[PDB]
C-alpha cells in the first residue's frame, strides 16, 4: 500500500457540504453525489468531518492528518460497482453516526467502542467486487476454496478483515496508533467480531444473541458492549428501508442492479440462479422491498429497539412509512 499524497488531502479537504447537515437522519448522499463532478472527493469529506465532529480522533490520539490518510487508503481499495462501493460504506458511517448520537446508543458504549464503530463502518465491505458469498462458493473460485478449506464460510467478511489489517499495519493511516495494551487490543478484536457479524447467514444467530444478552440484567458487560456493536454495524448495513421514500428507492434500484450481474455471471458460468438474481423473471422492486421490511427489517428494528435501543424508535417508524409507500403503488 502506497501513502496518500499532500495532493489527496488537498482534494477532500477543500470540499465545503453547502447546504448538508451530515448528522440528521434525512441527510441524502444521492444528492451530494450530484453536487460536485468529484463525488469521491465528496463522500471522503463527509466521512472526515463525521469523524471530527464526533470529537473522538482527537481524544484517541488519532490527528486529522491520519485519520484522512485512512479514509484514502479505504477508498482506493473499493470498486465500481452498483452497491458496495464506497457510498456504500460512507453511508453506513453516517447512518451509525445517527443511531450513536440522534438515537443515543452512545450512552450503551465507551468513546473508545463509538470511535472503532464509526471507523469500522468504512472498512467493512473493502475490495467488494458485487458478488455474495454464495457465488464464490458455488464457482469453486480460489477464494471459495481457501475459505472452504479453511474452514470459514464467510469468504467476503474474512476478505474484508484482511484488507482493513493492511491498512492499519502503516502508521501514517492507523486510526488506533494512539492506543496500547488492552485499548488496542479491544479496537482490532472489536472491528473484526463487528466486521464477520455482518454475514447475512450469521444474521438469526446475531440477533438472537444480543436479544437474549439485552434480557439479561446479569449478562457479562463486555459481551453486552460487543452485541451492541455488531447490531449496530449490522443496523448501519440494512439501513437503506429507515430512510425518506427516495432515498431508500434509489439504494434498492443500486443493490437490485448489483443482484442481477451476479446472476448474469452465474448464468455464463452454468451455476444454480436464485429468483432474485434472475432479469428475465423482472420481479416488482414494490414486492421486493415490502419482502425485505417483512421478512428481515422491520422485525429486526422493532426487536432492538423495543429490546434495548428505544431511542431508535424513528427507525421503525420510516420502515412502517416506506412500506404503505410501497403498497399504495402496488394498490394504483
Ligand atoms: C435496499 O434493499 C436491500 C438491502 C440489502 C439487502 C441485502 N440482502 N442480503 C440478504 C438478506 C439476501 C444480503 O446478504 C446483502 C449483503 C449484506 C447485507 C444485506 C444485503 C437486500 C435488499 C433488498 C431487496 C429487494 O428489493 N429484493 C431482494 C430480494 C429479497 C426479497 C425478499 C426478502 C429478502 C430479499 F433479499
Ligand atoms: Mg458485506
Ligand atoms: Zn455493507
Amino acid at each position: 500500500v502506497t501513502a496518500i499524497t499532500k495532493v489527496e488531502r488537498e482534494a477532500v479537504l477543500v470540499c465545503e457540504l453547502p447546504s448538508f447537515d451530515v448528522t440528521d437522519v434525512e441527510f441524502d448522499l444521492f444528492r451530494a453525489r450530484e453536487s460536485t463532478d468529484k463525488p469521491l472527493d465528496v463522500a471522503a469529506a463527509i466521512a472526515y468531518r463525521l469523524l471530527l465532529g464526533s470529537g473522538l480522533p482527537q481524544k484517541f490520539g488519532c490527528s486529522d492528518e491520519v485519520l484522512l490518510n485512512f479514509i484514502l487508503q479505504c477508498r482506493k481499495k473499493y470498486r465500481n460497482v452498483p452497491y458496495h462501493n464506497f457510498y456504500h460504506v460512507v453511508d453506513v458511517c453516517q447512518t451509525i453516526h445517527t443511531f450513536l448520537y440522534r438515537g443515543n446508543v452512545y450512552e450503551k458504549l465507551t468513546e473508545l467502542e463509538c470511535f472503532v464503530l464509526l471507523i469500522t463502518a468504512l472498512v467493512h465491505d473493502l475490495d467488494h467486487m458485487g458478488l455474495n458469498n454464495s457465488f464464490y462458493l458455488k464457482t469453486e473460485s480460489p477464494l471459495g476454496i481457501l475459505s472452504s478449506a479453511s474452514g470459514n464460510t464467510s469468504v467476503l467478511e474474512v476478505h474484508h478483515c484482511n484488507l482493513a489489517v493492511e491498512i492499519l499495519s502503516d502508521p501514517e493511516s492507523d486510526v488506533f496508533d494512539g492506543l496500547e495494551g488492552a485499548e488496542r487490543t479491544l479496537a482490532f478484536r472489536s472491528m473484526i467480531d463487528c466486521v464477520l457479524a455482518t454475514d447475512m447467514a450469521k444474521h438469526g444467530s446475531a440477533l438472537e444473541a444480543f436479544l437474549a444478552s439485552a434480557a439479561d440484567q446479569s449478562s457479562d458487560e463486555a459481551a453486552f458492549h460487543r452485541m451492541t456493536m455488531e447490531i449496530i454495524l449490522k443496523a448501519g448495513d440494512i439501513s437503506n428501508v429507515t430512510k425518506p421514500f427516495d432515498i431508500s428507492r434509489q439504494w434498492a434500484m443500486a443493490v437490485t442492479e448489483e443482484f442481477y450481474r451476479q446472476g448474469d455471471m452465474e448464468k455464463e458460468r452454468g451455476v444454480e440462479v436464485l429468483p432474485m438474481f434472475d432479469r428475465s423473471k423482472n420481479m416488482e422492486l414494490a414486492k421486493g422491498q415490502i419482502g425485505f421490511i417483512d421478512f428481515v427489517a422491520a422485525p429486526f428494528f422493532q426487536k432492538i429497539v423495543d429490546a434495548c435501543l428505544q431511542g431508535m424508535q424513528w427507525t421503525v417508524d420510516r420502515i412502517k412509512s416506506n412500506r404503505a409507500q410501497w403498497e399504495r403503488v402496488l394498490e394504483t
